[PDB]
């Protein structure tokens, strides 16, 4: 049995040549002004370049198809990447599947929390393009933050981080678990996105044994509408002022890979804030394409299919 494996993600530019069109796409067609563009470029430079980041999704999708075809023998999976904000787009991935003769696919988004703006939008764009082309069906994973193998990944890293600490810090530490902020209007549709982030943080804090943790949001866009808050920078400060913590540990659980939203908005922006206040900054390794994470994903996909 052959099945397409449609792996979807937000996307990151493969080359600097694409930073401009990437950002224009995110800004819903509004082209960056030259100084904004330069600012962006400088950020990617500071984190060591854009090229490494794109490759991680490629390796994630490839490892997942491989481990999927390794662990069972009734389905042969073939992976297709479809990205929201850069080529190959979701629609081009479905088009390729159809060309290769695929009639049934399973899709998964590389974002463990369901939202209307992210997961649902991707799943719908995929299904609508399958329907336009005819004779291809897609069953879509909606959320997987609660998969135990995925909780275990983050719990072990948090445990290792607290274990590595000075004794002084362990007893005066704060866990901040976060994901990408979205327009506050999502709550008009009862979007469970904020609740699922709360549940993630609890699952991970409790598995790690952590009584003190908070949920924050990051990497918000600039629009006239309110976005989900508090932002991690304001939360880190409010927390250092209701209780004066000495170490802050950041688990960007909404992100699966090293990209700008982590390497910059956490390791720079939040680290600017901890350094200032002389609390310590910790941020454990992102899952990227480590075996333990890909196994969790394979399990999510098989569970979805009824195995
Ligand atoms: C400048 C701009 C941005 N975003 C928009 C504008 C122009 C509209 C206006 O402000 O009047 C527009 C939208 N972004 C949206 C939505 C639903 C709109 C309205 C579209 C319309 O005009 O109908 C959603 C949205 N946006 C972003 C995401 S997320 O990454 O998935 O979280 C999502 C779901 C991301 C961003 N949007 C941004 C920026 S940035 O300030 O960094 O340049 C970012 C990082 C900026
Ligand atoms: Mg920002």
């Amino acid at each position: 049995k052959k099945m397409g494996l449609l792996v979807m993600a937000y996307g990151t530019p493969y080359k600097e040549e694409d930073i401009e069109r990437y950002y224009t796409h995110i800004r819903r067609g509004r082209k960056p002004e030259p100084e904004m563009l330069q600012d962006l470029k400088d950020r990617y430079e500071a984190i060591g370049g854009i090229s490494p980041l794109a490759q991680i999704t490629e390796q994630q999708a490839h490892n997942l198809e491989q481990h999927l075809n390794e662990i069972q023998d009734e389905i042969t999976f073939k992976a297709y990447i479809g990205l929201k904000h850069i080529e190959p787009f979701i629609e081009d991935a479905v088009a390729e599947m159809h060309k290769d003769g695929i009639t049934e696919a399973v899709s998964i988004v590389l974002a463990p929390h369901f939202s209307t703006f992210s997961v649902q939008s991707y799943n719908k764009r995929a299904k609508e393009e399958a329907e336009k082309l005819g004779g291809l069906t897609i069953t879509s994973v909606e959320s997987w933050y609660d998969e135990p193998k995925f909780v275990t990944y983050w719990v072990d890293r948090v445990k290792e981080t607290y274990a590595s600490m000075p004794e002084d810090e362990r007893e005066n530490a704060m866990l901040i678990v976060s994901a990408c902020s979205l327009p506050e209007k999502i709550k008009e549709f009862g979007d469970p996105y904020p609740d699922q982030l709360h549940e993630s943080a609890k699952l991970i804090a409790e598995g790690a044994g952590v009584s003190e943790y908070a949920v924050g949001w990051q990497s918000e866009g600039n629009t006239p509408d309110p976005w989900l808050g508090p932002d991690v920078q304001d939360l880190t400060r409010d927390l250092f002022e209701q209780k004066g913590y000495q170490a802050f540990v950041y688990v960007p659980v909404g992100f699966v890979a090293d990209h700008l939203e982590v390497l910059y908005d956490n390791d720079y922006e939040c680290k600017v804030v901890t350094d200032d206040i002389g609390a310590s900054y910790y941020r454990p390794e992102m899952p990227n394409a480590k075996p333990e994470f890909i196994d969790a994903l394979a399990t999510v996909v098989l569970k979805k299919l009824g195995r």
